[PDB]
């Protein structure tokens, strides 16, 4: 077997001294004194649940084109950053659900660790209805994409989505919503386009802040009207932050992903100088105004926003060239699966804005248990896989594109000091990662098939009967 | 001319004793001991503008049939009830704005008050476009009425309200909205109506006070992002209430319009054992659930809700009946026009929840200035219209049906208790009302016709032109292309 | 060893079927078929950790007398309801801390189960100063209360609050606020009576829920200074409520206590006819307006309120009676030990307010990991103490004052019947409850020592040192003096 | 009889264009094409009621000394700026209010412009109680000012407090409240001291904005339970803004008063390298995180905030070195008299903010109607006052020290650009300012009387009649 020796584990749970056994990819034992006939040395060192990031598009097609990382550059720059485990999305085109999801399963041949889908609801009809039920019941996805924006391309209405969260209800599965309201930001991308207000930083200036914010309240009204939970997906700014907190003041069953990015990196990143340093920073929604940086960090203090994402969607400098002259032909995406843990770490962490136990619920525990696969993933606990991260406090670097796993020429990071690395990341007991060296295993990583009816949901379906309101008996 | 004597001022600026010297149907004069060829005794009395009520369907084509109050009943109604001025809503219908305004023109004839019109918004394309410009250039109409329900009857999207908006902006006039989710609505109707949930009660399941908070929330985004102001019709909730305080709070020109149905009557009648009593009160936005008057008052005394109106659409009992059986062919309306002032009035400045002078400001010159009409209309001031009220503090009733000057067969006010009623209602000078004598005179009321861009619309385009974000400039952009 | 065998268990954590292994006041062993000498049958049953209820008052010297539930009914209460520990507050007095826990030692000593103290700050000076850090650092208790109210017996101000706070945040301990106005309160009460309105309603009149929203708002922000979290105890209403959300909405670090009594009943009992009904019923803060009930589950369903009490203070109708004629002198309090997990799997659990771990969560876990004490309470996992409760989600009863374990002669939940019942509660492995057998053993129960310096208060002093505003470094700074 | 002609009238009732002709001290005549033996060219102009500033300290002692503007240069200062009245705090010392009003009075000889006075309720007892009824019925002094602060010179606790506020609502009279909490003021003042954190800047690290946000909330709670309205003097923060706001919205009687200094200027002044800089920005509340000013303005466009004004309290540069190496000894105060009005309109006006007659109601109309003296001030109405300003929105300059006619030697609106300053400023009808010459007249400010029970008092009183809690019936 393997012990991880001498360390601090630290869970969403609780905090203390103990080895942690791993033999068959699982934890077979945590206590004082274990041995072992191969020793990770954990001292000094936080022994964590492998980070779950459940927001990825890896070799996604988008925008007339392809992200340039893929599964295998994806999972090793996430194993890099202390990240076992991604959920990507399946992006149909009126194709089949069951298409797409067969693609996918062609797209993560090559997974350095385990992973697994949300499907996509990218248009609305009986046959989408009809396939929902095969994705829940057959194929192990509980959860499905909407988007509010991209309009032509992607963008369901409110009819629609409140078809597909009905549906949802009665399937036990989760929406997962893109709030922008995709009306407004392609007339005002137009409206800018005709001002000759071409360039990058107008991306950010097409979709206000307020536009995701009514984006995200009107999620949460349809899914409150169908009787679901709703997961609002990239939240990176005070009004998507106050329309969560006001409906979860209500009592819905609403939750909220601040991306890493939207925590630590900000709008005037679009006002360089430098072309290629704006459009880098092109995705949506945009980095924000750093004036809304610190409602987020409190959300993940309080339990307002529970997930902590990367959305990671690499394109070269040579493909966010594509956009030259016309900011609506940047391939929209930033990379950061293997920043994550590290920024929050070093920025959450270190600094007391969230305690130990609050970066394991935020980066693994919260996802797992929102997704139905806890304590499979997202735990330190007897009979779990064995993904794990032994966390070394003390070991720091600047984040470089000279150095990252990622398969792009830059990184948003870029000259950014973190200080707590991982010494050693472990999918299912697999040694993957050991300070700097690299030792993934391409095709290790299975696909994590998930189960509906959450104990959330079920509750939510009984209070809704509850409280249904009732004929007026007359004569 | 003719001297209104002895009574105590009272507009939306200042309180004072004073008469008041009406010629030529204009305020000519405000003094001390005026004289006149003729004297209306004012003594023990308060003298106010005459309400404005923005928020009138007289004889509208709706669900089937036409509203049962027509301009000469529901202006009568009116002036009863101290209001001497309507505006009402051309609705067209893919039919030109100008026709349907042609067509409003013709219902307002025998109209006993004054009057004017907003414009419906009920489809969108290049002709719209194109007469929303002669509408307010031409036709004296600075408002433009959207409808965010009644999906398949008078709704538009979130595209086409945003291209209106951005409209009203370059034409400096104000969208109007109602602002419930017709999507939403619409399925929930159908859901009901197949559980065999099929009661006027249901009309109300069908369209929960959140969905009325969402669409006001989201109206009020795409104005925001118009830079335009917008006004919400019948906000009756405290979900559409938050909107428009969290609106304001960051600065936005947000205006709400309570119902005097919505501050004083409640869900409860929906659950009466007699059908017909249920389904008299089916209105959109439903009566709610009574903890939300609280919120409503308390909008008026702070600002963040700024006119009392009455969305006047009434039916009879026999209507109501289309709907036996299926609440959807309920026809949507109550009256409110003649019991406006008089319930707001008793339920709000003899309780103290409003001062005498909130008073005027939410029933007659808060929205003279939204409509850029003050002060024409919505004044005391020397060359104001003598449009007046003489109000009688003492003078009280109960409200009933069989009383009335509305043509329906029955009151949503039924049984309310009055004190403090018109003594005189005067329309540009000419007494219509005395005590309970109606003298109206058909015709009388003449179209009122309204410049766009008011202050407010200028500040906020002001304000949004220094606001508005900027190229960067840079040197050696890139080659692009697919390599 | 006891095996717990075929439940299904349930923790703040996760829920899955096994069966539970205790061993010496331990559990030592959790798994499938797991086998023993001796068995309790779980088929159909929930087992979770008992029930922690932080908020009691047993024995205690107050308003002229003593509450009539003591250390051997309160626990014998708590324990027949799933309730294995709980916590109480000693009450000094100018009385040292260490005489006033020298005396609650002496008070506990026929307890059935387990139990811990929190020491109040009754007033304040060098020698409270000095013992608070052998309270903390020799004496096992982390946790000291104020008082805002109850003027001229337990209150302290706002200088006294903030020295102590900031000596909790120096010790890492945490300060818990009976939050409400005293100064406010005094005077409303005695211009009641010089009014003439001396009976129990009284009581609610003379500290309205705005009195607790101002006093919760104030004592966050005290914390928020000293750097150190804060916990308020008995959060009954939606302003108290908003002032935590508003706070923790900035990252502050703020617990909420919803009673029981606040969740499930209403102000409505004191517009009883019957003067004994509506006194038994006096406590303070008071049953308030049912509106505010929906605010405080919302509080637990989202985790912006963290903790189920009782606030368990029980007089006799005859000890209420005091009061006669001045409610000032009715004992304030009322019980809820063994009512508090019953009414709360009904009225929360079964109609899907709550999950079953959400349950847990508000009922052991979240108090024990907030009084530093977790897992050793409020866990079930290899190592914590065998502190269990069985739950038959299909055990009934109406509750009533006729079955009860408290000592006093009425329950203020008579009448409201509950479908989940403790059909065995177990305290350190000992089996005390068997299907209402009560087998309770007195002296059982041991002081449980807790530590300072969660992770929360250490974070948070950490945060405070990364943003502590700093000199500016300048040069040549100038002449002074007076000229 | 005097004509203003050619120009625009401004209220904050209307916008419309007509001359004024002004005898006796008064409006007597409002029209078009009006003629006049003196004529003043307003063309171009907008023609306003000369402001009202409810907020000086002229002549103040506080702080072991005295401020350096009295009533001569503090009424000068504010005609130069286009304000027509001032209203200064008397501050009792166990002292009678009576003995502190004829000391005010004595003060006030010297006045350019119609003044009134505050009565500071410094210390509470039945002399207090009895001598208020005085200043009510008697002094023609309709308003009480209450300190939450300045612990152990004119702090009153809440006890104190609540009975002040019974009285005030019995007498028809208005509380005023400075809103910090004194006792955390007190101690945290003296933990930085002993640190040696005891430069200008700590002033503000002494007095954080929840401290303000706090005692505002508390001042709301207990004039609630008085039955009478509350103002909230120099509202500098979110905090306080919110704490209004959300009274206000419950329906409460609550008035906000942000400062010109806070909409305008901010904490990073305390930051600068020079100790005289600094230490000249002192005043309680300190100048506030620039973040809080977007707050503040958005207040005065929705009437959340109804009045702006200066806390005029100016101190020499060598008063203000009377602090060097103890901020607690720095006096607290800046200026802004003469700077109120031109910079409210460039930066509120000029930038669509606020409307014109928005302006006019923050800067005049509300506080008249507030204090209840409208229409005599505060109004261009026919009878009124003829306190006006003849504003032309073209005239333009950099304020300087070197020009303004406060006594002190600097202002804490150097080198800021206004556009729009006062052709003209006439306080009863005498001109006293003509675009840079100043042309005052000593002892022509009389004082201004004000009656108790404006409309809001007598509503609220009824209001909280009709909703009484009373008695349960019993046998
Ligand atoms: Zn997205
Ligand atoms: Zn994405
Ligand atoms: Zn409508
Ligand atoms: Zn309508
Ligand atoms: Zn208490
Ligand atoms: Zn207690
Ligand atoms: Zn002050
Ligand atoms: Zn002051």
């Amino acid at each position: 077997s393997t012990v991880i020796k001498g360390g601090t584990i630290v869970t969403a749970d609780l905090t203390y001294k103990a080895d942690v056994k791993v033999e068959g990819g699982r934890i077979v034992e945590i206590g004082p004194n274990l041995s072992g006939a191969e020793t990770l040395d954990a001292t000094g060192c936080y022994v964590m649940p492998g980070g779950i990031d459940p927001h990825t598009h890896l070799e996604m097609p988008f925008m007339g084109t392809y992200s340039s990382d893929d599964f295998e550059s994806g999972t090793r720059a996430a194993l890099a950053g202390g990240t076992t485990m991604v959920v990507d999305f399946a992006l149909p085109s009126g194709q089949s659900l069951l298409e797409a999801l067969t693609m996918w399963d062609n797209k993560s041949t090559r997974a350095n660790c385990d992973y697994s889908f949300h499907m996509a609801i990218t248009w609305w009809g009986e046959q989408v209805f009809n396939e929902m039920e095969t994705i829940v019941k057959d194929k192990g996805i509980n959860t499905f994409k909407h988007f509010m924006a991209y309009k032509g391309a992607l963008m369901v209405d409110d009819d629609e989505m409140f078809s597909s969260f009905q549906r949802c209800a009665a399937l036990g599965a989760l929406p997962l919503v893109h709030a922008e309201n995709g009306d407004v930001v392609a007339q005002l991308q137009a409206k800018l386009l005709a001002e000759g207000n071409s360039g990058p930083e107008a991306h950010a200036y097409s979709r206000p802040a307020e536009v995701e914010g009514e984006a995200a309240n009107r999620a949460i009204m349809i899914a409150d009207m169908a009787g679901c939970p709703v997961y609002i997906v990239h939240t990176s700014c005070e009004q998507a932050h106050e329309a969560i907190r006001r409906a979860r003041a209500k009592g819905m069953r609403v939750f909220g992903e601040p991306l890493i990015q939207h925590l630590t990196l900000d709008e005037t990143e679009y006002f360089d100088k430098d072309w290629d340093h704006a459009a880098r920073r092109v995705m949506s929604p945009p980095f924000r105004n750093k004036l809304h940086q610190d409602s987020l960090w409190a959300g993940l203090a309080s339990g307002s926003l529970q997930v902590v994402a990367t959305d990671h969607c690499a394109f070269t400098t040579e493909q966010k060239r594509f956009g030259v002259g016309d900011f609506t032909r940047i391939p929209n995406g930033t990379g950061g699966l293997e920043d994550r843990m590290p920024m929050l770490w070093t920025y959450g962490v270190a600094t007391g804005r969230i305690t130990m136990n609050e970066f394991v619920a935020v980066t693994s525990t919260n996802i797992a248990k929102i997704l139905n696969i806890y304590p499979k993933k997202g735990a330190i606990l007897v009979g779990a896989d064995a993904d794990l991260v032994v966390w070394d406090p003390k070991r720091s670097k600047t984040i470089s594109a000279k150095t990252q796993q990622s398969a792009i020429d830059y990184n948003v990071f870029e000259g950014k000091t973190v200080t707590g690395l991982p010494r050693f990341t472990l999918t299912r007991g697999v040694v993957s990662i050991e300070e700097g060296t690299v030792k993934t295993q391409e095709g290790h990583g299975e696909f994590v098939r998930r189960d509906p009816f959450p104990a959330v949901s079920t509750a939510l379906s009984t209070w809704k009967e509850v409280t249904a309101p009732r004929a007026v008996q007359r004569s």
